[PDB]
């Protein structure tokens, strides 16, 4: 998994921005609790079912957790147009300090 030349829309700088996000909400992990604490630091909280919800439009190994790679595919299906309007997951990008639209 290099995330360098998987997600070649990113600079390194974003990508590794993502990453200290990423790793400060954290194994390698983000759990529904992690992400909870999260949505909560941002001034964003979501219900339960949100969160759930969140993780599982970019699980794609089904484990109900977050590996890094799946952390970049918020970001890619936000900069693809692909994320519903205020939804946890376009709060979360929009939240972050990344600016992924231009
Ligand atoms: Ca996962």
């Amino acid at each position: 998994f290099n995330p360098y030349t998987e997600f070649k829309e990113f600079s390194r700088k974003q990508i590794k921005d993502m990453e200290k996000m990423f790793k400060q909400y954290d194994d390698g992990f983000i759990d529904l609790m992690a992400l909870k604490l999260m949505m909560e630091k941002l001034g964003a909280p979501q219900t339960h079912l949100g969160l759930k919800n969140m993780i599982k439009e970019v699980d794609e190994d089904f484990d109900s957790k977050l590996s890094f790679r799946e952390f970049l595919l918020i970001f890619r299906k936000a900069a693809a147009g692909e994320l519903q309007e205020d939804s946890g997951l376009c709060v979360l990008a929009r939240l972050s300090e990344i600016d992924v639209s231009s």
